[PDB]
């Protein structure tokens, strides 16, 4: 099945899913110099204050922070969004090396990492639905470099341990995905795709130009994690991270001058 290898990964994924070499794939490189400031463009609105997370998971290619989204508790509106979006999920990509590891980049730029906060739009009334529409979800999308701790990742980071290979879970209850976010809200716009399989084209991508910092310590801690299975030969979670594609006929929008 898909992955990140020499034999599963992103070259390999249009076999299983033609879509890979579709008209709106994700990520893309930002060119910043010819992204168009959009007047048009409203502030973000990231409400975050009654977020439910429920529990962390490995998922054999990452780990996924989920939430209850059985009520809006958790929305993202605003911006280029029209309507409401709930969030249902986080988690990151990440590299072997802090010179690499983001899916977008900006001016061929890579991050040591990039989080993923996905939203789906209410108006389909589940997840499930709003994957089969092209505007069924929003991905807000935060970089990270190496530098200062980012203190409100800390709990993240402790519970990996508890969750080292695919399959396992672990109760992760009141966390406040607000301690992830950079002070500005400034992004880049534009339609896009998932950056894993089933690679759907269903999302409406808001990148935040201010990365977020993390520390060494906190980065390393992501890469012991493994992609493999307890009892299976040991295969570190690294470069969990799908190159840019072809932006092709579509235009990213700035919300800043």
């Amino acid at each position: 099945h898909w992955g990140y290898g020499k034999h599963n990964g992103p070259e390999h994924w249009h076999k299983d899913f033609p879509i890979a070499k579709g008209e709106r794939q994700s990520p893309v490189d930002i060119d910043t110099h010819t992204a168009k400031y959009d007047p048009s463009l409203k502030p973000l609105s990231v409400s975050y204050d009654q977020a439910t997370s429920l529990r962390i998971l490995n998922n054999g290619h990452a780990f996924n922070v989920e939430f209850d989204d059985s009520q809006d508790k958790a929305v993202l509106k605003g911006g280029p969004l029209d309507g409401t979006y709930r969030l249902i999920q986080f988690h990151f990509h990440w590299g072997s090396l802090d010179g690499q590891g983001s899916e977008h980049t900006v001016d061929k730029k890579k991050y040591a990492a990039e989080l993923h906060l996905v939203h789906w739009n209410t108006k389909y009334g589940d997840f499930g639905k709003a994957v089969q529409q092209p505007d069924g979800l929003a991905v807000l999308g935060i970089f990270l470099k190496v530098g200062s701790a980012k203190p409100g990742l800390q709990k993240v980071v402790d519970v990996l341990d508890s969750i080292k290979t695919k399959g396992k879970s672990a109760d992760f209850t009141n966390f406040d995905p607000r301690g992830l976010l950079p002070e500005s809200l400034d992004y880049w716009t534009y339609p896009g795709s998932l950056t894993t399989p089933p690679l759907l084209e269903c999302v409406t991508w808001i990148v935040l130009k201010e990365p977020i910092s993390v520390s060494s310590e906190q980065v390393l801690k992501f890469r012991k994690l493994n992609f493999n299975g307890e009892g299976e030969p040991e295969e570190l979670m690294v470069d969990n991270w799908r190159p840019a594609q072809p932006l092709k006929n579509r235009q990213i929008k700035a919300s800043f001058k």
